[PDB]
Parts: structure tokens; sequence; C-alpha cells
């Protein structure tokens, strides 16, 4: 669960995020909607269409 045989954590690892708590809270509201209806949209039909074409395609060397 602690990648690393010498994890300190505890005000060493979060230490960083607290000066990025105050932006991500800002940018964290509103960016994610974007990021999302653009995500599930070329990052969920396109992978799968890509990735099952370059088996139907990449097979012999283009539409047999």
């Amino acid at each position: 669960m602690e990648e690393g045989g010498d994890f300190d954590n505890y005000y060493g690892a979060d230490n960083q995020s607290e000066c990025e708590y105050t932006d991500w809270k800002s940018s964290g509201a509103l960016i994610p909607a974007i990021y999302m209806l653009v995500f599930l949209l070329g990052t969920t039909g396109n992978g799968l269409v890509l990735w099952t074409v370059f088996r139907k395609k990449g097979h012999h060397h283009h539409h047999h």
C-alpha cells in the first residue's frame, strides 16, 4: 500500500499539497467537467475502436 521501504509521510507527503489545496479547490470545481465530458468522449469509443481495428487491420495489412 506504500511503495518504497522508506516512506516518512505525515507533514511531508501532503506538505506539498497544502499549497495546491488552495488551487485545486478553485481549478477543481469547473475544470473536471470539460475534462470528463472530453475524456469519456475521445477516451471511451476511440480507444476501443482504434484498439479493435488495430486487431482487424493489423492482423494482416489493410482491409485484408
